[PDB]
């Protein structure tokens, strides 16, 4: 049908249908007969599959005869989504799949819709991961991705009389065809014991054993025929384990419950052991793996130049004190060497500034748990210590300052400063995140060493964030300016040229309108609610959080709801208001914020008065495959987190590429973005960093705009009084406390300017012309947001390694 | 090679071949270049497999369309053993996949060592199932096994010091090639809750659910192109359940721990409620499978002309009043009718007579855990327990005898009653053993319902235990008399024409002496021990109980070793004692004669003045592929059980085929081989039942027989002295106790005939041709014990079915 999507040979398309048909029999043992819709997803699954396994072999065996620096990217998160569109995308195989399936009878995008999403992460840095890995094997870097086979990834949300309930996302029920299990190559991890001192070095004995089962997943290039590797352990009891008999037999289950589930929480830390096990475990196993590897191309010296290691935040940080106790106590290195290797081979992201979600691990946890990395960790923090001392002489507040100890009721270890320590390279994610980070939360470690602090910005993948979920966008640019830009994103700045041609106009328009009708179908099968496809699709999808101040955008909703009241027959634009996401099970005010949207959904939807102007809808179960539908529907990106609270976001860069306008704070990737398409190209609000930073030192007092602002003290006195909780008046009592009292956030303060701002994006919207315009102007310098950019960057600047756009032999 | 092992065609060969490097790539992701063993195992096993699937697919279209009567057995145990090898012979295959592995430069018997057991059994009840099903697919039979897929099945024997150590047998590791999930059939089974009495009939609920997934495996029949199915179910929890989060998310082990684990019991009864929980699950998941399968051909009158379901003992015994609840309170037939329906569905096989082995149990559990159940169960009872009265007007006793329930300190259900009352035939296992139900046990249901009562001898699949394990034999057999007595065993009788014959008996000799020497070198090879191959190999295994009268059997190698010691000069017939066996974990005397048995071979095997004249060897972890190996090099078996007490065995029988002779006891299915072979071609010794029941009259005193028999004295004086545990004198009170004071299996009381009758043994052996004329003679007239001929009786006389032996088109 489209040109984006490849050819569809007679040769192709007769070969797919075979392959179709063999596997349907030999594969799945069923007949055109009595197969369903999910046979024939399996079957199409399979022999897409197959066109993966010999470039899948030739790339790993490329790498054995080459020896290139190796990449490994440590993350306990990988939010990978669905993989079916995705492998079509990236080997030419979408036409040819779509003709070969219609002439079997059958509809392609149904059977693309029963794949379960593979939702082994939270949010952001769950999908910056699985981004990176698509950029990795685009740029031929040698690249593995190291992670948990969780059992049980992020939850399935339901709402229930407006209220989030959680079930278990049994993703594996039907079997997962992309991944390929590696039981031969299964590797011990050691728990508890005890540290001995010999003539000769530590030992770590009296050990339980779990083992570590690896299954690999391909990872795609975009059309340059390599594929990498996604390794993820899965946690699996000693056959002598607890070895009256039944009652050891199903105690196995103790030792395998390490990678049984997904924690839940986003920008959020959970001391609970079970973590610390799930993060020891992938460590253990994956650095055992590399050394193998490495050992298989005596000599450590040569190590950092063949092998980097990137800790995805502070989850994987026990990598550090790992590969010391390998090379000291197993190795026989000494000391400073290892140390040496250790620094040159590691480097460290940052992902958060916010101190509630960062890792401090209470010491007599890792003493059990751990004894010789506690060990290790010690002589670490005394060795850097006494450099502090060295370079800040009688300075003895920094020390306590910069300690990998922290000193308290229970003393813990701050993982963070034991990164910075160990890692050649420590980055933040924005601009204004990476400033952030030099100037407050680790100025004491920029001052003792500058040369480790970098930036590198977020960026999203243009192959799944734009040709797989908005075909029709991309092939409109492709129309125009080629098919390069889809693997060199800065080419859409060619469209910069097209602003005042009045085809491209009505062609994006066009592919706009088409992805909102498309959209209020979806709802309307799948969840039985209606929406007016005329009205500005207004959306915030993101997991629930205080600092994301979904709140500031129930006041906005509530406002137009009272000024409606207020003024009836008084032409408003109208609009259709979608948030969504997911909220951390024990996170009590993210699950009364959801329960104050639906809330308010209540009363608007069934308002006579304010007709088809206001809808107000919860988006159930947002996850990457939702995001894929919404993303490209929508017109406003909601992106209104306080001032220095969003390290990046990367939600808005998906925006910004499908033809939304922007309407946010100057924070994370947002400041980076308005630099890009011009500020008069985007809808600014807000408080500063610096303005937040002025009222947190006068003290921040609620009261006061309560009592200034008109609107906003209506507001309050309806959500006091019961005016969106009839039967039960003081349900919001929580949130109108918070509000009032206790907001980190300052809600309040940024309400003025948003209505506003508001205001103005609605009298651009009346103007179709002049709103399709702007959008042009944002496609086209969303180009700086590929994970290409991000990964090149990586890899120059850190890594060691010249990204290549190379092709290996078919 | 050999004949017996179908065609090598060019076509054939070079078919296979590329399948199998399709199979290498494609499915292992692997090339020959860093391929091991395993994956070639995996490679075969994949190709043979896509041979079952279009016979597979094609018989069960047949069964729905031709609509015959289908027969469904019902078993807590399947032991399958290995699958490569069995599935070649069925389908003609072996000598194929013999030259196309050569042509690739790999050896197949080297593959076929790589595929662990099925082991979802304990020992004969286990097998027995396995070999039914291969001879209901031969026999062309529309049969279904149901049972449960263990995670775990048997644990793996390990021997520490003399002492049996269990591991867990984690037979899943590397996947089952052979089985296909089906996900899609998954069905709902309740557990605890509560019943509610309303206008229209009981009703159950607040229930726990547990979901069964199913499992499907191909049980291909002899070269007929039938394949059939056996389904295992395996235990999932569903999504919303216990719904902090990730304790209710770990918790979900609770329910799946149903399917976790075999109980490792063999002839003993341990009223757990996790067991309890098994049966019910088998039954609950089995019974709706069933009925959707009868609905999809309202009128249950029709019910038992379609359906027949066979109870492999009281395990899946719950069948009845499960059948029952959905009669009565699902599809609303009244009680009578449901009833009748259900006696005429149902038939129970009973394999034993031991009281400990029965299922009795506490009403207190049943009440909590299937509180409906326990209300059917009372009513049968109380409408059984008035037919009695009926018949037997006044006889209050037999009334008490009868009844289902059973008081005492804790009242118990009688789950063999409860079989009997419920089905149209209940059948022994031998014929000894079914004379024994009618006149002990079940002697008062014999009186009021004879018709009910049959025998059914057991019998083994001459596929697997001939065919399979002794090609040699199966071999010069075919030279012969032909190929047909492979699916029709009687043939044998045939070669009582060649028992004068000089080349026959010469080819018998030498396939017995090449088996010898191939065990010889498996032995060496995987366990380092050296044995005599000229030797008599003198056999017993089997599962380790007291009624199997292992120590017996070490009486008789202790008295040989003592009277080689007081004649040293004297030449004796060597022998190689080989016992092997598994005893259940918690059964104490079983793990005694298990270091009993390894410390006269400590002491025998490394006697000088013994030299190779006398060797004892344990054979650790007996199971299915050992017996394949062992059974073939046999020169007598032991079959020595107290008689009365091995109510078939089968064991007996796969030696017999093979060309051992027997020394047994008048016990179980013994008496039939001596009635076939004729009693001079069988050697016969000690108590028939009617002697062990005139000395359990008389009181057994054990003292007696160790006054007036001096040899024996000696033998007791050792084991008390400490002369086979010199540095535990006392180690072995236990057993010496308790054959002095409360051996239920009068050990003593045959031990003189036993001894005498093992000199006849020697006798013979010492005669190679007349030895082997005698072998001739037991080959030739195993037939009977064919479980073809087992299962034709089964159709025809409880089923209502006829068998087939035509083929289905390829
Ligand atoms: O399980 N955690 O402890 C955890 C989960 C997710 C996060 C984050 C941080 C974050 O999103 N999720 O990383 C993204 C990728 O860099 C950024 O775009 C977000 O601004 C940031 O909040 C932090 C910690
Ligand atoms: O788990 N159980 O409760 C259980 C297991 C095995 C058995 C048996 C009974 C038995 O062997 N195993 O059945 C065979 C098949 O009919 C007979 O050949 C044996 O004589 C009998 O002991 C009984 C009960």
């Amino acid at each position: 049908q489209i040109s984006v999507r490849g050819l569809a040979g007679v040769e192709n398309v007769t070969e797919l249908k075979k392959n179709f048909n063999r596997h349907l029999h030999f594969t799945l043992v069923k007949d055109r007969n009595v197969a369903t819709p999910r046979d024939y997803y399996f079957a199409l699954a399979h022999t897409v599959r197959d066109h993966l396994v010999g470039r899948w072999i030739r790339t790993q065996q490329h790498y054995y005869e080459k020896d290139p620096k190796r990449i490994y990217y440590l993350s306990l998160e990988f939010y990978m989504g669905r993989t079916l569109q995705n492998t079509m995308v990236n080997l030419a195989l979408e036409n040819a799949c779509d003709e070969a399936t219609y002439q079997l009878g059958l509809d392609m995008e149904e059977l693309e819709e029963i794949e379960e999403d593979a939702g082994l992460g939270n949010g952001g840095l769950g999908r910056l991961a699985a981004c990176f890995l698509d950029s990795m094997a685009t740029l031929g870097l040698a690249a593995y991705g190291y992670g948990i086979r969780y059992e049980f990834g992020i939850f399935n949300q339901k709402i229930c009389g407006g209220w989030q309930m959680e079930e278990a996302d049994d993703w594996l029920r039907y079997g997962n065809p992309w991944e390929k299990a590696r039981p031969e190559f299964t590797l011990p991890v050691h728990f508890y014991g005890r540290v001995e001192h010999t003539s000769q070095g530590a030992k770590w004995v009296d050990t339980q054993v779990v083992l570590a089962m690896p299954y690999d997943t391909p990872v795609p290039g975009y059309r340059n025929n390599v594929v990498n590797t996604m390794r993820l352990w899965s946690a699996k009891a000693p056959n002598d384990f607890n070895l009256g008999y039944i009652q050891a037999v199903l105690d196995r289950n103790l030792a395998e419950n390490i990678s049984r589930v997904l924690y839940p929480n986003d920008n959020f830390f959970e001391g609970k052991e079970l973590r610390l096990k799930q993060e020891y475990f992938v460590v253990a196993a994956t650095l055992q793996d590399i050394i193998r590897r490495f050992k298989s191309s005596t000599n450590f010296d040569a190590f950092p130049d063949k092998v980097a290691i990137q800790l995805n935040d502070t989850h994987p940080s026990l990598a550090i004190p790992e590969l010391m106790r390998v090379l000291v106590d197993l190795e026989r290195l000494d000391w400073d060497k290892a140390w040496e290797v250790t620094v040159k081979t590691c480097a460290y992201t940052n992902h958060t500034v916010l101190p509630e979600a960062l890792e401090r691990w209470p010491v007599h946890l890792l003493e059990t748990l751990l004894p010789r990395h506690l060990q290790i960790i010690y002589e670490i923090n005394q060795r850097f210590l006494n450099r502090v001392a060295a370079a800040f002489p009688g300075d003895v507040d920094r020390l306590r300052r910069m300690s990998l100890v922290e000193e308290g009721a229970v003393k813990r270890i701050n993982m963070a400063h034991l990164c910075i320590a160990g890692s050649h390279a420590v980055n933040g994610v924005a601009r204004i995140h990476s400033e952030i980070l030099k100037k407050t939360i680790f100025k004491d470690f920029y001052e003792l060493e500058p040369h480790k602090f970098q930036n590198k910005t977020n960026g999203i993948t243009p192959r799944r964030w734009l040709v797989l979920c908005n075909p029709g966008l991309a092939e409109i640019i492709a129309e125009r300016i080629g098919e390069e830009y889809i693997s060199d994103l800065d080419q859409l700045r060619k469209l910069l040229s097209y602003v005042d041609d009045e085809a491209f106009i009505r062609d994006v328009a066009k592919v706009k309108q088409e992805n909102k009708l498309k959209f209020a179908a979806y709802l309307e099968r799948e969840y039985k609610v209606h929406i007016n496809p005329n009205s500005l699709f207004d959306v915030q999808v993101k997991r629930i959080h205080e600092y994301k101040r979904q709140l500031l955008n129930c006041l906005h909703v509530i406002t137009l709801y009272n000024r409606i009241k207020k003024e009836p027959n008084k032409f408003v634009v109208p609009r259709t208001v979608m948030i969504g996401g997911k909220a951390a099970p024990g996170y009590h005010m993210a699950k009364m914020i959801i329960k104050l949207i639906t809330a308010i959904g209540d009363v608007v939807n069934h308002d006579p008065v304010v007709g088809d102007r206001l809808r107000v809808i919860f988006l159930e179960n947002y996850r990457v495959s939702l995001a894929e539908k919404v993303i490209p529907a929508a017109d406003l990106s909601e992106q209104i987190s306080t001032a220095g609270t969003e390290a990046s976001g990367t939600g808005n860069m998906k925006f910004m590429l499908n033809g939304a306008l922007t309407i946010g704070t100057m924070d994370g990737a947002n400041v980076e973005m308005a630099e890009e398409a011009g500020e008069e190209n985007f809808f600014i609000f807000g408080m500063r960093v610096e303005d937040v930073d002025r009222l947190d030192q006068r003290g921040y007092n609620a009261q006061e705009y309560y009592d200034r602002i008109p609107e906003l003290r209506q507001i309050i006195e309806q959500l006091s009084s019961g005016f969106f909780s009839p039967k039960q008046p003081d349900l919001f009592k929580d949130i109108v406390n918070m509000l009032m009292h206790h907001d980190r956030f300052k809600v309040f303060a940024d309400y003025e300017e948003y209505v506003k701002c508001q205001e103005r994006v609605s009298a651009l919207y009346k103007n179709p012309r002049e709103w399709t315009r702007m959008v042009i102007r944002n496609i086209a310098t969303s180009g700086k947001f590929s994970s290409d950019r991000t990964i090149a960057q990586y890899a120059r600047e850190i890594w060691g390694v010249e990204p290549s756009r190379q092709r290996l032999p078919a």
